């Protein structure tokens, strides 16, 4: 993988020129697209901008995110050739900072469960996850130093983990979802994919200009609360192996680690996530479902058909539960600075399974809204396994600092 | 004006056919559109649907709200001919209820301050308000039974008052803002225009299927708390006159009315509405501001140019203050059922003033998120004057019931 922060530093000291950096990404992409298939379209003509902290940085944009110079096909045939008039605010955040939009990455149809043609860079016979398949795989395959994705269920943390890349789903609503094809407005959150926690920090810094993302440094003696989300069900061995390797590393590095069971309210919030997600999806995708029902990819079309009956009453009850969930989740952070849990059920499933991977270990957090960061830990049978770092809502900066601490801890 | 609740009943018994109802609207629009200019586009072939609670109901759609069969030009040359791919979820809510989308109604450039060419239905020499001027003017001219607008500052309640029509800016986020050109995601709220409070109730019921809107009836002896929003300065005579008239009619109808103060926290929330709005605006209209600066309407271009320096720091501060206002505001609702205040500074400004009217008496409530309902009180110089009924967040049903109550009390 390519380091965003690395590029910046090298470019800043004349050691490396933006054009060279961009030419390198163009090369890398071409070097493996025939294998990875992470891009829906690659703008071979894209070039480095003249100024800005992100000048010379190539970025992939999940194809449910509006671009004015390239089509945004939503990973659906319904939007084949569709050309938005403007760039989504998040794309402009990157351009204004000097980034180069090198292409649109593959996304599942409307960012749901329907598998794309993208393959995991580590093992072609396995899925790159979903729905930001392209973005994760592209960064994982060392094609680009950064990529934008989105998470409603677990399409940022999971695929990053599956592809061994660092990634962050900032606190809910920090990054605007304007010009981002909506699945569930109460959940949809923009995310970033990079090589390490530091790269994600530099990315957010350039995009937002928020000082908390400036000069972030690895945390010291973090207070970690380990939650295994028993309510989400049985986890796969490889996933537990990584979590334990992470815990052991964090301890040697000086962290204080203690296991903790999340409150009943949180378990409940985890349960009703589908209700909130699916009820809104019917409203958010009303047009598609009503006028092009059959044109909707099979897996998405099925979950919608099965949930057309959800009522506003049970939807409201789900949101009450969600709120209690957030209320009591905050309490937990009175003792620890961050929570550590699984980033996925296990190693990325083989493409033959036609499964994009269960989001059960990701969904709760998208609903709670807290910033989540995936930390690559190890590989089993060649496929990556990571762990998820979660901080108090609005404390993205600390989540990244701790994730960073964790990265250094694992490197011994 | 045309009553949706009225047409509904006549169509339900069989007295009126859906086709005849729609033929009615087409005629009403044809009869006054040339002098009022409320529609950007009138789909003359819009036909009635055979079923649904809104069959036979024609609706005007503010032109920053996506439609698949008609252009959505954001009231800006920048989007001339722009054709959205899908209908915004809210449009689909109406269509699924059996309604007829009869046209797109004029909007100010990106729903801001820049005046449109639409005229007030009560005097062609004044402003229909803004930015949902078209939607308000059309309902006010008796062209259509219902219309969708939006409010970031006061574009629903104010133009409603100016045009003398009932209207409601529902609880923040009840109606999705997907496919709704964003100005401020923390503020933007969809709203409805209709003849009377009952018509708004019926519309929301058909749109949301929420039981709270089913069976709504005039409130009895409501506990009303009067708030003059002193923090925004004094209002114009006509406005204060309408308020005094509203209070007398309420008291005479058996309602207990008491002057009340808003917590300093709330006053502060009003004061920082602009920071949250304009900061987010720079983010939501980044593309437009960067790529088409000079094509942006004068007034909007100036306000943006004047706020380019708003920082994330002062933005976060503003929000924290906004969150405190909401909390303490809810408290004010422990002793009273609804609040009564001004809907606008005064009667509609003369076209010569090139102003859409000050939103100062509407902006706070948009930030707080409470449901607000405009109730036409009287007329000064022929220009309508209304009052604003405000209930607790999530109590849209009560806000409509009290509004209905106030309507009856006024009719004496």
């Amino acid at each position: 993988m390519i380091s965003l922060a690395d590029l910046q530093r090298r470019i800043e000291t004349g050691e490396l020129s933006p054009n060279a950096a961009i030419a390198q990404s163009h090369a890398a992409i071409e070097a493996r697209e025939k294998e990875v298939h992470a891009f829906v379209r690659h703008d071979k003509s894209a070039r480095a901008q003249a100024s800005g902290p992100l000048r010379g940085i190539a970025v992939g944009i999940k194809d449910i995110i509006d671009t004015a110079n390239m089509p945004t096909e939503m990973g659906s045939e319904i939007y084949r050739g569709w050309q938005p008039r403007s760039d989504a605010p998040v794309v402009m955040m990157l351009k204004r900072a000097g980034a180069t939009i090198i292409g649109k990455t593959t996304t599942t149809a409307f960012a749901s469960r329907d598998p794309t043609a993208t393959l995991n860079p580590h093992n072609t016979g396995h899925s790159p996850g979903a729905s930001s398949s392209g973005s994760a795989a592209a960064v994982g395959a060392g094609m680009i130093p950064l990529a934008l994705g989105t998470q409603t269920g677990g399409s940022v943390i999971r695929p990053a983990a599956y592809c061994g890349t660092a990634a962050i789903k900032p606190s809910f609503r920090m990054l605007p979802t304007v010009g981002v094809k909506c699945y569930s407005w109460a959940l949809d959150t923009v995310g970033l994919f990079g090589a390490r926690a530091e790269d994600l920090a530099r990315g957010l810094l350039a995009m937002t200009g928020r000082s908390e993302f400036s000069g972030i440094v690895p945390a010291k003696a973090p207070r970690i609360g380990v939650v295994r989300q028993e309510f989400a069900g049985a986890v796969e061995p490889a996933a537990e192996q990584g979590l334990q390797a992470a815990i052991k590393a964090a301890e040697r590095a000086g962290a204080s680690v203690q296991a903790i069971d999340l409150p009943e309210a949180v378990h409940e919030a985890w349960r009703i996530h589908p209700i909130i997600q699916d009820f809104e999806a019917h409203r958010a995708l009303a047009w598609e479902f009503s006028e092009h029902h059959d044109e909707i990819a099979p897996m998405l079309r099925a979950s919608l058909d099965a949930t057309v009956g959800l009522t506003p009453k049970e939807y409201d009850e789900a949101r009450r539960i969600g709120r209690r969930g957030r209320r009591e989740l905050g309490e937990v952070f009175e003792g620890v600075d961050v929570l550590l849990t699984y980033s996925a059920p296990g190693t990325a499933p083989a493409k033959a399974l036609a499964s994009t991977g269960d989001p059960r270990y990701n969904r709760l957090w998208t609903l709670m809204g807290n910033p989540c960061v995936n930390v690559p830990v190890l590989k089993v049978g060649g496929l990556p396994i990571g762990v998820q770092v979660i901080a108090r809502f609005g404390n993205d900066a600390h989540a990244l600092a701790t994730a960073w601490f964790l990265e250094d801890a694992l490197a011994k």
